[PDB]
């Protein structure tokens, strides 16, 4: 079986707006989402789909673009380091399942360049 997907809404957690959340929402995942490479990261990883039985038991902590995406517009961070963290989370994600020089792999690393030129320009 898939797990459950991450958890994307917590009425316990406190919630603020900021502007490099804002940034991170309209321009940084709006950004790679709409990349050539990106339909394989818009959603957890169906392992049932793809008969990936081992995904799970290598990567217990999954993330996704589209948990990103809910966890912006939920307004579930309260700064803008946690959310660089998940995106971070599922790019190691894909390297550590996966192999150098492997599509998945170098789709990820051209997501991740371009991640990193969004958020060197980062706002105050
Ligand atoms: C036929 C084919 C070929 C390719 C390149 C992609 C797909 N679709 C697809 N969808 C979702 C996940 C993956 C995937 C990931 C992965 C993606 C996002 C995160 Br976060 C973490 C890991 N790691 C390997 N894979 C594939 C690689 C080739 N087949 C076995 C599974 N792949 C399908």
């Amino acid at each position: 079986m898939n797990p459950p997907p991450p958890e994307t809404s917590n009425p316990n957690k406190p919630k603020r707006q900021t502007n490099q959340l804002q940034y991170l929402l309209r321009v940084v995942l709006k950004t790679l989402w709409k990349h050539q490479f990106a339909w394989p990261f818009q959603q957890p990883v169906d392992a049932v789909k793809l008969n990936l039985p081992d995904y799970y038991k290598i990567i217990k902590t999954p993330m996704d673009m589209g948990t990103i995406k809910k966890r912006l517009e939920n307004n579930y961070y309260w700064n803008a380091q946690e959310c660089i963290q998940d995106f971070n989370t599922m790019f190691t994600n894909c390297y550590i399942y996966n192999k150098p020089g492997d599509d998945i792999v170098l789709m990820a690393e051209a997501l991740e360049k371009l991640f990193l030129q969004k958020i060197n320009e980062l706002p105050t």
